[PDB]
C-alpha cells in the first residue's frame, strides 16, 4: 500500500498479529522510501448482516434461503416475480438500515410477514403456519382471527 | 431374437412400420436357418403410470416432485424422514394397484392428501391450502371444521 507520509506506492510488512480478538489483523509496515513505520488494521466488509441462527449459529446472508421461503408461501397466488423481488429489496434495505454487522433471523421473518401482509393474506397464513409453528390445528383459526383485527 | 420355431439366436428384420398409430412398432421377421417368416411388436413398458397434468400435459412420474411437495407441507412436523417415504412407497404402491398406464394428477394429490391426514393434521393444512388452492382466507377456517367431522 501508499505510504501515508511520502506517497511511495509499495510499503514492506514488519508484523502481523491477531489483536481484534481473531475480528481484525494488525500489521507495521515501513517506507522504504522515506523509512517510515506505521500500523494498519485490517478489518471484514460484510455486504448484508451475518444472520444469527435460532441456535446461536452465524451464517452469512442467503438472499436464495430468503426468496425460497415466500416462494412457498406464494404457491398459486396472483403475485408476479416482480412483486416478489421488489419484496425482497425491500427486506434487504431494511436490513442494512439498521446498521448491525449481525441481525437475528427472527428479524427476518418478521420483515417477510410484513411483506406478505401487504402481498397476499393467504401466503401469510402459509408463511406463519412454519415460521411461528403451528403445532395444533386450533392455531390455525386463531391466526386468521389475529388478522382480522 | 430368437426364431419362434427353429430357435437360432438371431432373425434378420424384413419391415418396420408405426401401426399402433405411434404407440406401437410393428416388424417382420424373417429366420434364415428355417427361412420362417413372424410378426412382432414393440410396445413402451413404463415403471409407473405417466401422469396428465391439469393442463392435460402428459409428463412422466416424478418421485422428486411427490415427495417435495410433502416435505414442505411437513416442514418443523414431527415425522420423521422414514415415515415419510413410507407413505411415498405406498402412494407409488397404490397408483400401481389401478393397473393404468396414465394417472391424473388430481389422483396423486388425493392420495398424499391422505396420507397426510394420518401423519399430521397441520401438515394436511398446509398442501390442502395449496392443492386444493384456498383464494381466500376464509377458506382456511372452512377447512379446519371440515377435518372436525
Ligand atoms: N411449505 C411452506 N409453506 C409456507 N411457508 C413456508 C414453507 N416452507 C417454508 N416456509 C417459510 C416459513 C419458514 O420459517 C421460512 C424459512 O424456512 P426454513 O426451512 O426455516 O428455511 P431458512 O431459509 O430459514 O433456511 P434453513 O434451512 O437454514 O433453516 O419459510
Ligand atoms: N408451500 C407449500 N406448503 C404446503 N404444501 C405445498 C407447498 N408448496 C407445494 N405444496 C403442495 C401442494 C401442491 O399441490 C403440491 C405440488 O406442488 P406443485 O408446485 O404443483 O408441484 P408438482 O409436483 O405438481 O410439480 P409442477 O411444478 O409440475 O406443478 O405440493
Ligand atoms: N442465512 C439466511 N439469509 C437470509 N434469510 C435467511 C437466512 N436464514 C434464514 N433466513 C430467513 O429468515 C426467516 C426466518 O427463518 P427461521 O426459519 O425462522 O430461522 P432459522 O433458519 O434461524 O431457524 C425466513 O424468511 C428464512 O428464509
Ligand atoms: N409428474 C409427477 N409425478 C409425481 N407426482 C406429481 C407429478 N406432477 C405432480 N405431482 C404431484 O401431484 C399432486 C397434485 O399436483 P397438482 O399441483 O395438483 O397438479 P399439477 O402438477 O397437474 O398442476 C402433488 O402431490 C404433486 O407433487
Ligand atoms: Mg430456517
Ligand atoms: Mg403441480
Ligand atoms: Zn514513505
Ligand atoms: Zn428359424
Amino acid at each position: 500500500m501508499h505510504c501515508p507520509f511520502c506517497f511511495a506506492v509499495d510499503t514492506k510488512v514488519i508484523d502481523s498479529r491477531l489483536v481484534g480478538e481473531g475480528s481484525s489483523v494488525r500489521r507495521r509496515r515501513q517506507c522504504l522510501v522515506c523509512n517510515e513505520r506505521f500500523t494498519t488494521f485490517e478489518v471484514a466488509e460484510l455486504v448484508m448482516p451475518r444472520v444469527v441462527k435460532s441456535n446461536d449459529v452465524r451464517e452469512p446472508f442467503n438472499e436464495e434461503k430468503l426468496r425460497s421461503g415466500m416462494l412457498r408461501a406464494l404457491e398459486k397466488r396472483p403475485v408476479s416475480s416482480d412483486d416478489v423481488e421488489m419484496a425482497i429489496n425491500h427486506i434487504k434495505s431494511q436490513l442494512r438500515a439498521t446498521g448491525e454487522r449481525e441481525v437475528p433471523s427472527k428479524m427476518i421473518g418478521n420483515l417477510v410477514m410484513e411483506q406478505l401482509k401487504k402481498l397476499d393474506k393467504v401466503a401469510y397464513i402459509r408463511f406463519a403456519s412454519v415460521y411461528r409453528s403451528f403445532e395444533d390445528i386450533k392455531d390455525f383459526g386463531e391466526e386468521i382471527a389475529r388478522l382480522e383485527d
